[PDB]
């Protein structure tokens, strides 16, 4: 195995593959078949391959390296540093310029394969739309939960739309996205690491991604790169029954003032539980904060409000996480009564939404 | 006690006295004659901030939890009014729609450090304390059982400033003349002091004071006050370190240098950290490798015309050196493989760095 390639062009793919990364796991695979040489790395659960062109001379065979350190080393080389590579003995060879590096190898049948699959769901959408998706729900996947399905998200087709949903039991977010091709309904659980590599995936260009569905797992194809992750099981929630039936107290306010307001109150809240209280009342809310050391604190903002009075409580951590996702001008929040929850959204945009339960 | 002042006013000394029992945990405000004072302790040191009152005010004095009142000050909007008033035993605050009603504990609690005299003296330009700390901090100990060994030696004589730090193993020295006759003498500062200082400097036209006394030190710079406890020790002696007339010195760009040392140790023993230097005329090459025989291997354009030797060092060590240089060209000068090395900017001999030999 031998091959020359720019620097520029084995950053990107060494980043993607080896991010995440049995020390054999610990390993990129390397394959040079067919002018392409290709890079892969696993957990066992997801899979990521790069491919990269091979315009210089090379020759074909397949290695493992330790991911990091080859990472490392061609990171630390210069702008514009060509990186010679080849296989001898028992170590992979590294040369660029006067810098030298051997690096210990596995033997490349040795690094585990996922199982193969069939694809029975597939679409193709901008990478745009794929972030907005993610970046709208992520943060309300659970971590841990003992409920593993709620640990990951959910990514759902239904006509044209592309809908993904994440909640953790407490709070919770979705977002749809038409994506002009006509879909089955279908639902399947992304596993947390999975949703966030895929995330890590989306360079910000204009190379489209094509999505594959199988029963077990997802794969994406952008650019020369593919990312496969297994599923998640179990019957996840249905985000229409967490929405409020009705919402009908609409309340609209400044994205930044509102977040301001609740991140002072938020200080006075209790270092565990987090509640603050809210009063709304004809184009008028205060909120309010106190701790068991009987500090407290107050904001009065004015808002657009025409409904019933009422007051409800919160945890502000939730509220707050709300409003950094949002990244608008104005928020919307949609109230049904004391002990309910409720919904807020971009008062420009229905596409995402967010339910917040009462405390 | 009452004040209202601007937002913009109060951030700087509050990120100020917050870098210092749960009264520790407090700040102590004071109004007095036309002034806002702010203090926080840990016992150690002390750091007291003043604000001028041009709004109305009345004097008293109180404290509050300083985490959370900086981060109501912090929390309010760029330009807001802060007023604040002590009702009972509570302090309140406002700006705009916004109230806060936070816990206080009585200004007669809040502890003092001793009194003591100051036995010497001396103004200098912030750059230059700043450069002195900045050259030497990175070479101070850590929480190591040689107490001593965790601060910096400030040492006066002549005319000049310096600071020493070591941890044992790699030594920092740095001499700065500050255009004042001065006693011979030296003290440690605790490292948190040392920090301390450092971040109370930003470089601007206020001269500093400092202040050394028997068992403390004192920095004043325009509205700031800080005070520490010295170090009750005896420091080891820098120019025991120094190796004698090397008279082999390499000279080679500090980034080209920094980028071969930084390659080659990813493939260094990760506890022990000890790459090669092979010298030979104006070339030198660097070698590493680990216990699973993985090798790494840099050659460089230097400037060197001594006799061809071979040195082994830990790489971090001279990392960390090159890291603080943050200049054109670096100057090591070399003696033989069983000797220290010491590396300075090639173009200034105000810093030196000592690092020991390596045997591989
Ligand atoms: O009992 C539930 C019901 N539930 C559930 C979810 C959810 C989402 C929102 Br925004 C509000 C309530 C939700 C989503 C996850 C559901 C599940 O267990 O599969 C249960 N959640 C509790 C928290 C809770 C307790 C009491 C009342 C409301 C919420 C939990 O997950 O620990
Ligand atoms: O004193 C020491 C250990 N030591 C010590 C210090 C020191 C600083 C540097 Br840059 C390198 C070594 C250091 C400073 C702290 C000294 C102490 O224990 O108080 C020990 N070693 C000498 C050997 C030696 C001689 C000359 C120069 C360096 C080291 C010995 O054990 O006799
Ligand atoms: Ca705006
Ligand atoms: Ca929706
Ligand atoms: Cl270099
Ligand atoms: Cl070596």
């Amino acid at each position: 195995m031998k091959f020359t390639v720019e620097r520029e062009h084995l950053l990107k793919p060494l980043q993607q593959v080896s991010g995440p990364l049995l020390p054999i796991l610990g390993n990129l695979l390397l394959q040079v078949a067919d002018g392409t040489l290709s890079l892969t790395g696993t957990d066992l659960e997801m899979e990521m391959v790069a491919r990269v062109a091979l315009v210089q001379p090379h020759e074909p065979g397949a290695t493992t390296v330790p991911a990091r350190k080859f990472f490392d080393i061609c990171r630390g080389l210069p702008e514009g540093a060509e990186i010679a590579v080849q296989l001898e003995g028992e170590r992979m060879l590294v040369r660029s310029g006067r810098s030298r590096f051997s690096l210990s190898t596995l033997p490349a049948a040795d690094f585990p394969n996922l199982d193969d699959w069939q694809s029975e769901v597939e679409f193709t959408l901008p990478q745009a739309t794929m972030k907005r998706l993610i970046e709208a729900t992520q943060f309300s996947m659970a971590h841990q939960d003992v409920r593993y399905y709620l640990n990951g998200m959910l990514f759902e087709t239904e006509g044209e739309e592309l809908r993904t949903v994440a909640t953790d039991g407490h709070r919770l977010a979705v977002c749809s996205m038409p994506i002009g091709q006509s879909l089955p309904s279908h639902s399947v659980i992304v596993p947390r690491k999975g949703v966030i590599e895929l995330m890590r995936m989306l360079d910000g260009g204009d190379n489209p991604l094509r999505v594959q569905i199988g029963s077990n797992n997802i794969r994406a194809h952008v650019g020369d790169f593919i990312f496969t992750s297994k599923l998640v099981d179990g019957r996840f929630p249905d985000y229409r029954r967490v929405l409020p039936k009705n919402p009908d107290k609409h309340l609209e306010a400044g994205c930044d003032l509102l977040k301001q307001a609740f991140a002072r109150a938020a200080i006075l809240s209790n270092e565990k539980f987090r509640g603050v209280r809210l009063y709304v009342s004809e184009n008028q809310l205060k909120i309010t904060a106190n701790n068991p050391e009987q500090e407290e604190a107050e904001e009065i903002l004015d808002v657009t409000y025409s409904g019933a009075e009422m007051e409800i409580g919160f945890n502000v951590s939730y509220v707050l996480d709300v409003l950094n996702a949002l990244k608008c001008e104005n928020v919307r929040m949609m109230l049904t009564d004391s002990v309910s929850s409720v919904q807020i959204e971009d008062a420009a945009s229905q596409s995402a939404a967010y339910v917040v339960m009462p405390m």
